[PDB]
DNA sequence: TTGACTCTCTTAAGAGAGTCA
DNA sequence: TTGACTCTCTTAAGAGAGTCA
């Protein structure tokens, strides 16, 4: 809600809830040939989800407080970072998964970026492969690599110069 | 339906016609700190944009052909790629800027590969600061970089660990 | 046969809000 | 107040199809 303190207790339990989500490990890429592992805290697959948790979609979800008798809701992963700004060079902020796993509501796997920082880690060689991401990727991105092009850049005739 | 040498004679007058197309020669980054130079050809702004050509979109385009009384019809930078496989994984093809130029129909600037493949090169550092992909960026990225994140992971409690 | 407009749709990373019990 | 559902929207890389003269 409106006060600083309200948005305090808003996070505190939010982690409160959510530390009680089942904590399961995942071994990830890296980059460089290297893996590691992260523990990421996931949130039910069905109802119910937790105090305050509510599905919106397949893979969206919602956390909601009753503060002086109003309903205030977020999107569930927003919560974390209800005290940053909402936007950056007039670009939206984002809760960008540094895990890539959705249901995963851990907020030592989050950060609060444009919507292009978010989806660009989906194609990063990761924390020892080369990341440059001044908040550093977790894992590398699960679409990282040579890609499977179908057809290169072609000419029939003699029109065109690179 | 159309011949394969009714196709070559579209990919042929789409190219004659492309290839009036004003060029426009740009510096670009190409990675590892070099610049290069690319050559695209740039459909116009408005109407009228060439033979066959028309908008559908702030930055769509259709090119159209009538053959034996039936019109055919298709995205402005397709045409290059009627000849090969539209699909691959069970992902459709799409037309990918390797220019990064929407407004540019240079076919030796254009692959055919997944839209994901399309999109991951956004963040490529390029052909000389590490690109991996199998068909060769031309330029770094346009998103390439260490980004602009407002808030990293972090908690207020010690309900979490990575 | 052609030009110049019109409309809505796909994808996969993200969102807001209403209806009931 | 809290839970469990419903719906559509945003973005930026990409698409197909209709109307009129
Ligand atoms: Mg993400
Ligand atoms: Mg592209
Ligand atoms: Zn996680
Ligand atoms: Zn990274
Ligand atoms: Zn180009
Ligand atoms: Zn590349």
């Amino acid at each position: 809600a409106l006060t600083n303190a309200q948005i305090l207790a808003v996070i505190d339990s939010w982690e409160e809830t959510v530390g009680q989500f089942p904590v399961i490990t995942h071994h990830v890429p890296l980059g460089g040939g290297l893996q590691g592992t992260l523990h990421c805290y996931e949130i039910p697959l069905a109802a119910p989800y937790g105090v305050g948790f509510a599905k919106n979609g397949p893979t969206r979800w919602q956390y909601k407080r009753t503060i002086n008798q109003v309903v205030h809701r977020w999107g569930s992963h927003t919560v974390p970072f209800l005290l940053e700004p909402d936007n950056i060079n007039g670009k939206t902020c984002t809760a960008s998964h540094l895990c890539h796993n959705t249901r995963c509501h851990n907020p030592l796997h989050l950060c609060w970026e444009s919507l292009d920082d978010n989806k660009g880690r989906n194609w990063c060689p990761g924390p020892n492969g080369g990341c440059v991401h001044a908040v550093v990727c977790l894992r590398q991105g699960p679409l990282y690599g040579p890609g499977a092009t179908v057809a290169g850049p072609q000419q029939r005739g003699s029109h065109f110069v690179v």
